[PDB]
């Protein structure tokens, strides 16, 4: 599909058995999801943007389905105000910017 | 052009007659640029990111050319970690997401 940018590019994702709304974010190197209790091992990480840094938990090789497109990669979990699909997963679903 | 996302979507912009590098950021509602001198009037505003809120100077109806495409709109100037081009300008140059 083609998504215009009049409104936030929110799409439905499936992760850890749950459906959520997430932002297709070309400005995000990594995928950052709102706080959730995923199983498995993780490593602490700090990511920074406008306003400063937040502490997140890095999970690797997590399966995510984005608009019926399957993907698997690193997912960060922490106190983000929004679910953010970053470039590490956008590349896997064949997402491009066009103008 | 069609821009893949295996690298940061960085492009050259022109604003106030000066060239800069900026990030095409579909996850940003607004355009926020690093500290710079801009002619014209401005008003103080606050914007929130993943790490909290920052003070910025809002410039309205500013001419800005993005990868050869012209836009005229609001530009926020403040302590952002990166020059980001947000949806308010991405729409003006006809930018869409596609997968
Ligand atoms: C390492 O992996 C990372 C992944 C994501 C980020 S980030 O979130 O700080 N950022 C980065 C951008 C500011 C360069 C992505 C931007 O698209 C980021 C995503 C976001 C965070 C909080 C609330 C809404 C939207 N958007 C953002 O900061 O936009 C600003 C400017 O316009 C406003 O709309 C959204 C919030 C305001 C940082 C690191």
């Amino acid at each position: 599909p083609q998504i215009t940018l009049w409104k936030r590019p929110l799409v439905t994702i499936k992760i850890g058995g749950q459906l959520k709304e997430a932002l297709l974010d070309t400005g995000a190197d990594d995928t950052v999801l709102e706080e959730m209790n995923l199983p498995g091992r993780w490593k602490p990480k700090m990511i920074g943007g406008i306003g400063g840094f937040i502490k997140v938990r890095q999970y690797d090789q997590i399966l995510i389905e984005i608009c019926g497109h399957k993907a698997i990669g690193t997912v960060l979990v922490g106190p983000t105000p929004v679910n953010i699909i970053g470039r590490n997963l956008l590349t896997q679903i064949g997402c491009t910017l066009n103008f």
